[PDB]
């Protein structure tokens, strides 16, 4: 339940993040993998290097399967709002360029 874990976000914000997550999960498997993340960053207008994509995932990949669950996607926005993302890092750019202002 993301609504009890991520209290810093409104329901509308979480739903918007859910909508974006689902947009880029091309295979409907419930995850964003590296290839899917590559495509998302391309379509946001800020393509990332292969290693940069890997490092983006690694920062929030709590179950070490090299792909992002919806919970881990939310962790990106939590980190952005906790002041923990490095200036102009891939994750910072993702959070900025999404329509979601946390
Ligand atoms: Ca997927
Ligand atoms: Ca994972």
């Amino acid at each position: 339940n993301p609504y009890t874990e991520f209290k810093e976000f409104s329901r509308k914000q979480i739903k918007d993040m859910e909508k974006m997550f689902k947009q880029y999960d091309a295979g409907r498997d419930g995850f964003i993998d590296l290839m899917e993340l590559k495509l998302m960053m391309e379509k946001l207008g800020a393509p990332q290097t292969h290693l940069g994509l890997k490092n983006m995932i690694k920062e929030v990949d709590e179950d070490f399967d090299s792909k992002l669950s919806f919970r881990e996607f939310l962790l990106i926005f939590r980190k952005a709002a906790a002041g923990e993302l490095q200036e102009d890092s891939g994750l910072c750019v993702l959070a900025r360029l999404s329509e979601i202002d946390v």
